[PDB]
């Protein structure tokens, strides 16, 4: 009667032994609440951890919000709760650019560049940036030089040395890549901003165990600010008890885009 947890949790850093490093001590602590044993995974994709989640390899996982979506539609996956990044459950979608690139006309003067998006299952990495295009009557696979599925840690290192001119990011992945040394900001730009998205979700199968389900809302909900800080990367510092309806900017994009 010892009690097992499979965990994951996407791609929060550049690689997944940075991720793994950084986070799982929020893992381990959930888990010593609850006196279980545990295993832990950080796919290199978005869509992995989705699809990880919707085949029945993971029991509590950490999901980007599309990721999450996806995975409520095809299985009922579950979410419990939103992580919060600097006290708020929210973040910003970005395309960066070279430092030098011409932008005033932006993305008017920008046919023909090479811009890089990321994987299928990434919210701030593909779906809210080929929204913002589809809004303003732009195909990027035909408008631009264009490739999909490089990881934001890819994107930003490419922009810094010139191989690319343009790639998404998220704000909170960006900080934590300048406050680690693994980017010069003063060699890329912000191009543009996306409006507040709601911010990752942490989920659990269809018909998991009602008791589980409300013990982990609880301990994850219940810690300070500064406890949860000490267990994770920089600047994530908490959950809130959320609902799929928090979820409602997400689902109406992905149903526009089709
Ligand atoms: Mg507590």
């Amino acid at each position: 009667g010892k009690l097992h947890l499979r965990f994951a949790i996407a791609p929060m850093r550049p690689t997944p032994s940075q991720t793994i490093k950084e986070f799982e001590p929020i893992f381990k602590y959930l888990a010593d609440q609850l006196g279980a044993t545990y295993e832990i995974v950080s796919p290199e994709s978005w869509a992995a951890i989705s699809v990880a989640m919707t085949n029945g390899h993971v029991d509590v996982g950490w999901l980007g919000p599309w990721g999450y979506v996806l995975s409520n539609k095809k299985a009922g996956t579950e979410v419990l709760a939103t992580v919060k990044y600097r006290g708020e459950p929210f973040y910003k979608a970005l395309i960066v650019g070279r430092a030098d690139l011409p932008i005033k006309k932006w993305p008017e003067d920008a046919k023909g560049l090479k811009l890089s998006l990321s994987d299928q299952g990434n919210t701030s990495g593909w779906l809210i940036p080929m929204a913002y295009f589809k809004s303003i009557g732009i195909d990027p696979a035909s408008y631009f030089e264009y490739r999909e599925g490089a990881t934001f840690g890819q994107n930003e290192s490419q922009i810094q040395h010139g191989l690319i001119d343009l790639g998404s990011d998220m704000d909170r992945g960006r900080n934590g890549m300048i406050e680690a040394g693994q980017i010069d900001p003063s060699k890329s730009k912000i191009v543009w901003e996306s409006s507040k998205l709601p911010n990752d979700a942490i989920s659990v199968p269809k018909d998991f165990d009602p008791a589980l389900k409300a013990r982990i809302t609880e301990i994850l909900t219940s810690l300070s600010e500064e406890k949860a800080q000490s267990l994770m990367g920089s600047g994530y510092n908490g959950f809130v008890k959320a609902k799929h309806s928090d979820y409602k900017v997400i689902e109406d994009a992905g149903r526009i885009l089709g």
